[PDB]
């Protein structure tokens, strides 16, 4: 089996900002989640071979994780508070259409996507 290319983190030739709300977006969004006791699996690429699941990138087209969305805010890869937002709502939402509800996981993602929520309704004006 074999897993994808991961989601990129680096390119040169996209314009870049570092904002405000980015800042927030990696000192307290990101922060809170990675320190949680169920961040493990979400720290980095779902590694389909070592979990066995040869079906994951064939239901999952647009993976996403918060080691991706970590690496990408260390590297100032985003142009906007939105972009980034938007890759936490992807992991998220891959867990769900992938799993079953009621999953160990699945809670563990609920519970996750609970504290992003009250962290972003905090998001500070730019
Ligand atoms: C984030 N993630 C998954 O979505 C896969 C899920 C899983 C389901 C069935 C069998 C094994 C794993 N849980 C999971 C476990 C570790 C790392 C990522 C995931």
């Amino acid at each position: 089996s074999m897993n994808p290319p991961p989601p990129e983190t680096s390119n040169p030739n996209k314009p870049k900002r570092q904002t405000n709300q980015l800042q927030y977006l990696l000192r307290v969004v990101l922060k809170t989640l990675w320190k949680h006791q169920f961040a493990w699996p979400f720290q980095q690429p779902v590694d389909a071979v070592k979990l066995n699941l040869p079906d994951y990138y064939k239901i999952i087209k647009t993976p996403m994780d918060m080691g991706t969305i970590k690496k990408r805010l260390e590297n100032n890869y985003y142009w906007n508070a939105q972009e980034c937002i938007q890759d936490f709502n992807t992991m998220f939402t891959n867990c769900y259409i992938y799993n079953k509800p009621g999953d160990d996981i699945v809670l563990m993602a609920e519970a996750l996507e609970k504290l992003f929520l009250q962290k972003i309704n905090e998001l500070p004006t730019e």
